């Protein structure tokens, strides 16, 4: 059965734990409990084929960055996550892109750009601002809410597709 | 930092998901969704120590057999469960158990023996049964309940120091 590691990345407080929480358990959880480094097997249907997911959930705290070198290496797609209403965490996008270009060596990396949090009413990033950050890069931008669930498994599977184009 | 390789283990359905969950998120999952392999990195103080916890949560189902040797070669200490009201899972334990040892050529590994769902009025396994159970593997033993927490700390915390109690 088809594996596609998928790697979740992005700045310290954008949702990455609660948006794969969401896709793997249905349940939103509200607490900040920061990650080291946690891991997830899911079996699904997509496009009618079935896949295993490996997905990565990573540490937006600096404190853990020298772990970035080999999931980078070993990942095969990556969830680029900021936060809507988090200026700097879309500022902060920009850098994880280029360490991915780099430790891969190419422009061409599986990616999907994420604004999370788009369930609050305090937006500061432009939905066309990361629209164009996305055209930037030629990679699929989509808008997500770990609470509410919108865009949750869009964003996964136009992941896993942006894999199988690559393949 | 101390880091301990810690391997939940066990029939499908005695609950591993829900004790690791509830351990890491003091939430209880009414869902079952049947696990291949999640693993997480967590940070606890145990007996004035800071430690890191890498917790794999293993399947149950005996499909996933043969996933079983290179995750006992890694890890250091077994979480070995069962549940009070499932009487096969917990003669399943000495499979698990024969398992380990084989894999780490040794009769001293460290493990604890859980009987979980403990808040469950269903019992089919006597206390004294597992207890002259864990006697005879010279282990300690703990009845659980991821769903009211008793217990949880414990068996986690038992688990560790007989990884420390072992070196
Ligand atoms: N309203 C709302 N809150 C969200 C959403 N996604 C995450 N959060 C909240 O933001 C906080 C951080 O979520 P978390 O999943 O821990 O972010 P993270 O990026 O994994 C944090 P770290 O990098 O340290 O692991 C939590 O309080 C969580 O509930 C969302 O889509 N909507
Ligand atoms: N009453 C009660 N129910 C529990 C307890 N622990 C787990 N359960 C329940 O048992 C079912 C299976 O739990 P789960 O944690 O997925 O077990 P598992 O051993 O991980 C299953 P698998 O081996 O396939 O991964 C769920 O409905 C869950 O709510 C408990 O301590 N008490
Ligand atoms: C016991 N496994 C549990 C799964 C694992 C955490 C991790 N899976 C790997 O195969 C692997 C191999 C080398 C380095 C990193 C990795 C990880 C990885 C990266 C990207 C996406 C998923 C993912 N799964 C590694 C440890
Ligand atoms: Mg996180
Ligand atoms: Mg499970």
């Amino acid at each position: 059965m088809t594996e596609y590691k998928l790697v979740v990345v992005g700045a310290d407080g954008v949702g990455k734990s609660a948006l794969t929480i969401q896709l793997i358990q249905n349940h939103f959880v509200d607490e900040y409990d920061p990650t080291i480094e946690d891991s997830y097997r899911k079996q699904v249907v997509i496009d009618g084929e079935t896949c295993l997911l490996d997905i990565l959930d990573t540490a937006g705290q600096e404190e853990y960055s020298a772990m970035r070198d080999q999931y980078m290496r070993t990942g095969e797609g990556f969830l680029c996550v900021f936060a809507i209403n988090n200026t700097k965490s879309f500022e902060d996008i920009h850098h994880y892109r280029e360490q991915i270009k780099r430790v891969k060596d190419s422009e061409d990396v599986p990616m999907v750009l994420v604004g999370n949090k788009c369930d609050l009413p305090s937006r500061t990033v432009d939905t066309k601002q990361a629209q164009d950050l996305a055209r930037s890069y030629g990679i699929p931008f989509i808008e997500t809410s770990a609470k509410t669930r919108q865009g949750v498994d869009d964003a996964f599977y136009t992941l896993v597709r942006e894999i199988r184009k690559h393949k």
